[PDB]
């Protein structure tokens, strides 16, 4: 069946709450490393760590924070991000790890959903940078609120250590993290869940004490936070990082710093490689020595086949191994990555790569070969770490064979403790048995997670969902239409290329299109609208997850 489980994982080993997780990395010698230029870098190593989140643990507790409380993040640099985190740890506190808004001045989406989160949690302190405090306080002319409360983080590292930790038990919430949706989401974790997916992870890439980790991805991001930080803290290994415009900038920086530190891994959502594609021409008028890298992770969104082989193509001759790409998928409530897959290779582009006839979506997928048409291929992303288990499940709930597209469940130990003052939520995606409903749709092969879309893309009708290619194929039914891409829209759109461009031939194609489709559905024939000198190298959707990245 499409049931796949990761093995036992055994929790009851290593340390039990982030405490000891950063008092064994403080007995080692390894630590972090901030980028701040090409020619400049911080260090700070576990053990200074430690001490570093004791000062500022003095000036939480000198403005009244207690166990318990949470703390909003606001923050720009790394450095006081990562010691504001610890610090919260040692006392006690809960994060939440929220990313700073573009701009503090206007009324914008981030800063509306930032008040929705501050007034959620009951108006907490606000932590932040010297460089962001200044456009924090902002806020409180935007929310029109006087009980804002805004501290900076450089100012508490004068002060002395306060050693008397807080006593946490596994079971007790560690940070809040928000989802991106409406408005979001607070996603509240314990030690336990995210050290399970830490340990689950672990086990699966087998990472060491020796790997060398480079990450500019957010820290407000469930990757940055769980699968590299606090996995690099749980290791003890050497961990380097740079802040997310820096690449966003200069994307190629990312060679430059893999190159400079000698990392061994990283990460990044399919935009970033593509980001790098983009820039063959100086690529191959350039040098770096890759050779030390050995786990580039993709994930976050749609694992693209053809960006990530044109990466491993580009950056061959600079000593990039063929199979360093593994791609990923997690999300936020199961705190960060649950599959790994490790089939990527240079040489085969077809390994950890599935195609499969689009006439077969909708039921047993037929294996096909790729063409230019007719045919669709999804990366795989691999089997379950240990402890974890996925299955996928029809819309009753009932599960379903391999090979089938279905509703992605997921149940372990990594799974949050629910979104924060909302039940109603929390049932939605708590269904009976402890599964998990991600809301994502794929299907198991050999055990293995590949997703091919999303609940929230289907389109009701009569009640009933459907997939876009479902309608797409009532249409490509059509005499005269030779492809067609749909477009459901509120005030449905129908794409199609005319195997005859003439008009009296485009003008009936589209008259059965619009009336095939509302007679084969119980809709309004107005409701379906049909339509019909440059060339872009990149992808069409790949070109569309970085102009979402970017902005
Ligand atoms: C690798 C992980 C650290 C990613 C993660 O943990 C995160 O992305 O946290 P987030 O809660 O923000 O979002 C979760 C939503 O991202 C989507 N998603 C993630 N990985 C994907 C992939 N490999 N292919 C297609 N979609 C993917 C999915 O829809 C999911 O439900």
């Amino acid at each position: 069946p499409a049931l796949s489980y990761g093995g036992d994982l055994d929790v009851t080993q290593g340390a039990q709450t982030l405490q000891d997780v950063l008092t064994e990395a403080a007995k080692t010698t390894n630590g972090l490393t901030y980028i701040v230029n090409s020619k400049n870098e911080l260090t700070q190593s576990y053990a200074q760590l430690q001490g570093d989140a004791e000062r500022v643990l003095t000036g939480l507790r000198a403005l009244g924070l207690k166990a318990g409380d949470p703390v909003f993040f606001q923050f720009s640099s790394n450095h006081a991000m990562v010691t504001a985190f610890w610090a919260c740890v040692l006392g006690g506190f809960v994060p939440t790890l929220v990313s700073a808004a573009p701009t503090y001045r206007e009324m914008n989406a981030a800063v509306k959903k930032l008040h929705h989160a501050w007034k959620l949690l009951e108006h907490p302190l606000i932590l932040t940078d010297d460089s962001l405090i200044e456009e924090v306080q902002g806020l409180a002319f935007l929310w029109h609120t006087d009980q804002l409360r805004v501290a900076a983080v450089e100012p508490m590292l004068t002060l002395e250590r306060d050693t008397a930790a807080h006593p946490a038990a596994p079971d007790d919430s560690v940070f809040f993290i928000l989802t991106s949706g409406g408005m979001p989401k607070c996603v509240e974790h314990s030690h336990r869940s995210v050290l399970a997916n830490v340990k689950g992870t672990v086990a699966a890439n087998q990472f060491t004490q020796e790997d060398v980790s480079l990450d500019w991805m957010p820290l407000d991001h469930i990757g940055g936070i769980v699968m590299f930080h606090l996995v690099n803290v749980y290791t003890g290994c050497e961990q380097i990082r740079a802040r997310t415009d820096d690449f966003i900038a200069q994307p190629l920086r990312w060679l430059d710093w893999m190159d400079r530190y000698r990392a061994t891994k990283t990460w990044a959502p399919n935009f970033a490689f593509a980001m790098i594609n983009d820039y063959e021409k100086e690529i191959s008028s350039g040098s770096w020595d890759l050779s030390a890298m050995t786990c580039m992770i993709n994930g976050a969104e749609a694992v693209v086949p053809k960006t990530i082989h044109r990466f491993l193509h580009l950056l061959a001759p600079h000593g990039l191994k063929g199979d360093v790409i593994r791609p990923a998928f997690g999300m936020s409530e199961i705190s960060s990555a649950v599959v790994f897959s490790f089939a990527i290779e240079r040489g085969d582009e077809n390994s950890g790569v599935l195609t499969f006839e689009e006439t077969s979506l909708t039921e047993q997928l037929r294996p096909a070969e790729a063409r230019e048409t007719g045919t669709v291929s999804f990366t795989e992303l691999g089997k379950p770490i240990p402890g974890i288990t996925i299955r996928i499940v029809n819309h009753q709930h009932e599960l379903l064979p391999e090979d089938h597209i279905g509703r992605v469940q997921i149940k372990g130990p990594t799974t949050m403790k629910g979104y924060y003052r909302n039940d109603e939520a929390n049932q939605e995606v708590f269904q009976a048995d402890g599964w998990f409903h991600t809301g994502d749709l794929g299907f198991l092969h050999e055990g293995r997670l590949t997703l091919t879309g999303r609940e929230k893309d289907m389109i009701i009708i009569n009640g009933k969902n459907y997939h876009n290619y479902e309608i797409e194929a009532i249409a490509e039914e059509v005499p005269g239409v030779e492809t067609s891409f749909v477009a459901a829209c509120s005030v449905l759109i129908l794409f199609f290329t005319p195997k005859l461009y003439e008009p009296a031939y485009i003008m009936r194609a589209s008259q059965h299109i619009k009336s095939h489709i509302a007679t084969k559905m119980g809709l309004s024939a107005s409701r379906i609208i049909p339509v019909q000198g440059k060339i872009e190298r990149a992808q069409l959707k790949t070109r569309w997850q970085e102009g979402a990245a970017a902005e």
